[PDB]
């Protein structure tokens, strides 16, 4: 007999596991337990802090919720109005010396006229082809070209997406982008060119809210804290090392065994196959593709430069920098970096030279957070990536050679993006149903490997819905129908449902 | 305080209300109660019997389930292998002296050659127009022409649908018809013409099971029997006369008041509006449209004629009979009509004449069930419709003039079909949310008026999901996304969920 | 027996008739003569002079020759280099205060940005519809929209063409416009909008030669002068009053009868019908439509204004002036108006006021020639049209209010344009073969009534080809195939053919 | 100075040369003469006779005139109604044991059903593609597929045209086929399949007339005979061996020199170039491509078999016979073969056996004329081609193994078809203008090398129009605009024109 027995064991306390846990706690029916190898819940939605006091998320993390239930849990966890800051969704594409507002194609008037001609011509071709199309695109590349035409494709989405995914766009499927027909809005694009006009897709009603304190990680610490502590096991004492699917027994690193009736595994499915010592599943999961994510963080002295301004996140298609995305993380909260009166020595100048003095000087400070992808098709030199990022900051005019860097951060995350390759679905549909037959709900960004439902709210709800499937026979909508959940307001499920109301009576 | 108080009240014990009751009974959380003005549950899925022992459903009722939950409750209600008879769909369309296999449009290959030309020419125009189409059809008619061409439109689709919906095809929308109306492949249809082949396997009901006893009504009586009797109130004692939405109080005919927290109403929503004395809702519901259904039953002496054979239901686009559909009801179960040893006198010959003898004679007997639609746009002479149907049977060679009729049946059902008019949705999106704000779940064939989810299983699940929404924050999928639930096997929700399994240990 | 007998009789000594006579005179086989009711040959290709010495053509006449034969005869008629002046086409469209380079539809780049958007959007619409179009436009208007979109239609093509054709675009066919109306390339038009470029090279008249003396009329006087005088009868003595198609006899106003074997008639065919006293033909010819042309000439004191420059002819779609076209006739030849030392009093100022004195002041002088159309759908007030035109010149900033007008000219030409109405071809194919079967070749601008072969070179060659058909069995290519003659260089026929070369040996 | 001087010299007395001469003789202005290496005029439109008395044209020659002038000359040559026989244009395609009426696609109901499916499916694809087509086909093969679809193309036009042109369909251009858009008549093809109907494109309207005597060759002997004898030089005495273009002299076999002012050459342009000792033109003309034609004639004993019947010419796509076309030449005139009373011995039976007697026996007789193509891409074994053709007649069931063959015929014509290769036009637009610059009108089937104007009427008119161009400045319509002359009634030019009517009075 196992050391512990529960009805539903949840492996992992990132967003997905915490989702499963929150729903179990609410339902308060079957017995349950959540574990994690980390003392701090949050997984890829965690936050680090440099010794100099600069916070960094695991790359740019911006919440766009598709679910009321998700909002309920964030509100419960961080209920105060000053637990959060609201910002407009401001983003730009760096192209040929210019900060081009997103979406890129509505703003090509910033480019030289010759290129505008090239762009419009390509989109005219794409429009005339769309008018007679009778097939769906089969690759990410085809989808891009049908949406944008060759000129606009070549300038942004093609080179940018290689830098993001670390695989060519021709090797990825496009179904994950949704059911929208791949066709250009030629009139919109041509109008802005003729008018010599720019327009970003943000404004007063296009916002996000970001945690006042502790970065994105502050959310999941708060959410996790609403759980009954005795049902949680976080840290080395909670690391799963073996999974016996036949006995429905899990073994922890310290030797503790847990019996379960249903298992919700939110660890990377390739690691689950290993933990299971399931040779067949190992072979299958190894056919999945992913990229690793390098997060580089740079702490800068001085008030926010005019050239940066209210920019939130930024895209880099060009090859004069290794990062695909930059975030002005200091714009997300005042508390993502030290206060102005905090004294810190200058480590280096942005051109790499030494400071004139090693004295600690006061702020104020601002902060840039960078992402660089890696795969077998796109290697990254760990010894030089920081320096190359900083040079990239100079090249893209985010920093001047004279800017004073006071803090640096670099961490590599092995499983960063699950890749929507052409082969993904053919693989997943062999893996996930075999786990299912063993009463294992493998769910999450790397639990079920689907990027289009791979954000915080999706992950959280994957865990919620998996529990709802286990207990109430609910349809796992987020898992099997990303277009469905992404295209509606999901308002039905709440942190307080009829079931808990009628019961209190 | 009212006479009785329940958390959830269900009005109506047709399939929809019984679905609500079954889910409420399974969950066993909130207190509940189901009422019906009729002593016998079943509603439009009930069965009458003539004094001579011939059973008739409310027209042809063939079960094609989209849900494992529905299957679970039917199996529970009628568990024995001999509770059911299994049949293949044998369906034909009467067209110019011939029986054309359903679907008509995929069986062109059986008509006169000169008519095959008209049909194939039409489909060729349609195919070429469809090749450059960039707009969706807006009316049922436009749909029909775009996917079939004029030839087939004029020959079958248009006259038949007027005949069954009792409004012209130009007055109906077309978002409802995914699993109802087969759109023909030009190549497939042409290929069958060339080869002289047929193709009768389109759609959901290629095999169905029919209750051995008591007609379709036997199911819902049996399902109702699994409910705790003290939580049911069927008959004059359970007739709802007043609804006070504001006090959340329902008043029954005998003056019994019932207080509720949540209301699931499965009566026709226009009658609900009347019962609420809500003159705003009355005006809105009167913008809906419906047809009435006349059901005519004819009991015939003799062994099943060769010309009839294993035919199940039959379509009649032409003008030589008033009915749009005939069901060989005696093919569905041997217990739908008297055994051969039953002695019955001949009431009339099929040509209308009086029988040679008034002596009771033995069988065997077979049985035809006919449907005739009526609306403000398609009036019916009530007084002559029985005779007109019988003559229609002679006209279409279903009966010989000398066939001996031993039993007749005619009953008018005022609300038969909720019509997918062009105005339907605009009206419903006013009505259903307004009731929703008053904590009223109006659901069902006429409860929510959507024919594309108007079958027994849909209705049942509308009830199940309304409860699942009220208690568990479930999405009402069947209600809001007909194409979604009709396009998948809905396996997740079971008559025994994890909730009950875990609780019982 | 009649007074005179010839093999071929030519009626009319405009370009078409002179064409006939030239070819007859070249061939020098069959006997022939040419008559005209006018003493001066030339027809609508003649030139008037005001008493103050200002020449005016019958509206803007610019030669654009498709035929070597025509070139041969003009060179023979006017062999000296200084018999001619060469000019580039400098043509513009007046639109919202600006001069837009011809053709309008290819110079969108010149309009305000907001008009530019409207125009391009319309062209984008048309481009997309044209990609799947499988029918030809039936009317001029349909053609316009289909090839240019609504924006350009409304802004220029529709008002301009009503103003010149004196019927709406919806009343005209569109098979005539190959070499008259440029079809805009979406890419080219958009590219020039983006770059801010112009495109003024479209068409056949990018370079023209104009006679140094006597206006366009100087050409036909000279051409007629190369004919043998005794074969001509120009003046009252050559006015045709009766045509007896049966006896093949023509009666002149002075009573002269001329018998013919073949008749080439170049007078308006409706005039021919009346002179034939052929009532059926009169009927048919009244089914044709034509507009009248008002020519207004304005002689102005001053050296050529800078705002005028090298402009040749100008289009006016707007309703701030009565005329559809202005020609800077003084730019065509220095001898179209008096020399600078010619003394002339000011008749009026352009603002309409009388001048201070009757003092004759010297030049130099420049000259504007205006055209205003009239039809039963577009009346012209003849008593005011001159003043309206002059006010028009002020409204369009052609003349300053203070400009000094020293000569004025107004003349109405009843048959100005043969309208390409919808009915035109149906009517002509009843008229011309009937005249053909009576050995009458009816040809020319109003002889055969086809504007697309309605220019001086066309007209001339219609006469030439008629003679060639009569004598040498040649195909009447210009008559029956406008697109064929207009799309090629017609170099084969010469004023000296092999026939004459060999005969002189 | 030369032995003879003329204004216009014509080399060749095939149809093209005779056309030139007929028009020269009609105009009767410039001096002229016509020469030919052959004593008998006619060229490839001549006729041979075997020693047994069977006539053979140079392959199937069927007149379809596009010109009145041609008809005038034929009718002048053979004016009696019994100089000609009239027949319906009856042709079939041999395909899988069947004689399929032409055109093939309207008669595929004779094929197996499974193949009808494949054909119709292919043509449906073609129809759908044609609806969105925005390009012209570039090759003959592309044109075939767009016209017929894949399945129909593979059965007839693709393998048949390889057998005709002796080059792949992918190596030929398709402009020569005319201006008709390459698109299926899907309804016409489908309608005949549905009706099970066959219908060839002949009837009372669709006829040809064939010479009663002397075969096609008789026409040209008769036309030549209307020429004044002393202006002709036919035989060894008229064989051109040298052309000196710079000196405008031709030298004949017997050493006679002829001076000309204009030269109409109708010999093959590659021999013209050789004769000109113009190495540049030699090199250019060698880049043209042509196939050689083998003609095989088989005289058969017996009355016409029922299986042959009224057939005229037959196409053979399949590879069980070497010939691409067969003609039932005995059906064209009863004088193409001996009378019934003529006695001939059997040479062999169709299976190759010896007859059971060498005695002469009487007729009647019938006759088959076959065509086999040869090129460098498709060799022909001259020594076995007769026997292979005869074996082909048995394989195609045209002859039974027992049929008695009483005459055989085989002749190879080196220049047989001028090939419309992709390269033809690029080559010809270099050859013809250089010859033109030297006053050489190279015209005819191999004179100007264009098959689409390569028939007897076309050829004749190339000579006629050449002369007309030389003398009267006419446009050479047939040379330059094949679509134009093939698409209209060319009725203007007559054998008696006004010129001769007027001069004779
Ligand atoms: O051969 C046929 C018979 C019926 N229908 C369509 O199918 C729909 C549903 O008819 P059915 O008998 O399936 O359903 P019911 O009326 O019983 O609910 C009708 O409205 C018809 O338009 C069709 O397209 N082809």
């Amino acid at each position: 007999h196992p050391d512990i027995s529960v009805d539903v064991l949840v492996i992992g306390a990132g967003p997905t596991g915490l989702g499963a846990a929150k729903r179990l706690n609410q339902i308060d029916g079957p017995s349950w337990m959540i574990v994690d190898s980390n003392e701090t819940p949050g997984g890829l939605a965690s936050t680090d802090v440099t010794p100099e006091g600069f916070l960094y998320d695991v790359g740019g993390h911006v919440i766009a919720s598709h679910y009321k239930y998700f909002d309920d849990c964030l509100d419960e966890a961080l209920p105060k109005e000053d637990d959060w800051y609201t910002h407009q969704r401001i983003s730009y594409v760096r192209c040929q010396g210019q900060w081009v507002p997103y979406p890129f194609q509505n703003n090509i008037s910033m480019l030289p006229k010759e290129e505008q001609v090239k762009c419009i011509d390509g989109m005219i071709d794409a429009a005339l082809e769309a008018r007679v199309a009778n097939t769906k695109p089969k690759t990410f590349d085809e989808w891009i070209v049908r949406m944008m035409g060759t000129g606009i494709a070549d300038l942004f989405m093609r080179p940018y997406n290689f830098k993001v995914w670390a695989v060519p766009t021709t090797k990825m499927q496009c179904a994950w982008l949704g059911e929208r027909v791949a066709a250009p809005n030629l009139k919109a694009v041509t109008t802005n060119v003729i008018l010599g006009k720019t327009a970003g897709n943000w404004g007063p009603n296009a916002t996000f809210r970001f945690p006042a304190r502790g970065g994105t990680g502050g959310i999941w610490i708060a959410v996790a804290n609403t759980l009954p502590k005795e049902k949680t096991r976080f840290g080395e004492k909670g690391k799963v090392t073996k999974v016996n699917a036949n006995n429905k027994t899990v073994t922890l690193q310290d030797g503790t065994t847990i019996g379960y009736k249903k298992l919700v595994s939110t660890m990377a499915v390739d690691f689950l196959a290993e933990a299971m010592n399931d040779q067949e599943l190992v072979g299958l999961t190894k056919q999945l593709f992913y990229s690793s994510t390098h997060v580089i963080g740079v702490g800068v002295r001085g008030s926010r430069p005019e050239r940066i301004g209210d920019k939130c996140w930024l895209y880099f298609p060009e090859d004069n920098c290794p990062f695909y995305r930059a975030t002005i993380f200091s714009n997300y909260s005042p508390y993502n970096q030290p206060e102005a009166s905090a004294a810190l020595p200058t480590m280096q100048l942005a051109d790499g030279s030494r400071p004139q003095s090693t004295e600690a000087k006061e702020g104020p400070y601002w902060s840039i957070m960078l992402e660089v992808s890696e795969s077998s098709m796109k290697p990254v030199n760990q010894e030089t990536i920081l320096a190359d990022c900083i040079q990239g900051l100079v090249n893209t005019e985010m920093l001047k050679p004279t800017d004073e860097i006071v803090s640096t951060y670099h961490r590599r995350f092995d499983h960063g993006y699950p890749t929507p390759t052409l082969e993904r679905e053919g693989t997943l549909t062999q893996i996930l149903p075999k786990l299912q037959d063993k009463d294992i709900w493998s769910r999450g960004r790397f639990g079920s490997w689907r990027y289009e439902v791979g954000n915080q709210d999706h992950s959280f709800m994957l865990g919620v819905e998996a529990v709802d499937n286990i207990v109430n026979g609910a349809v796992e909508l987020t898992l099997n129908y990303p277009d469905f959940v992404n295209g509606r307001q999901n308002t039905e499920r709440r942190l307080v449902d009829g079931a808990q109301v009628f019961a209190k009576s």
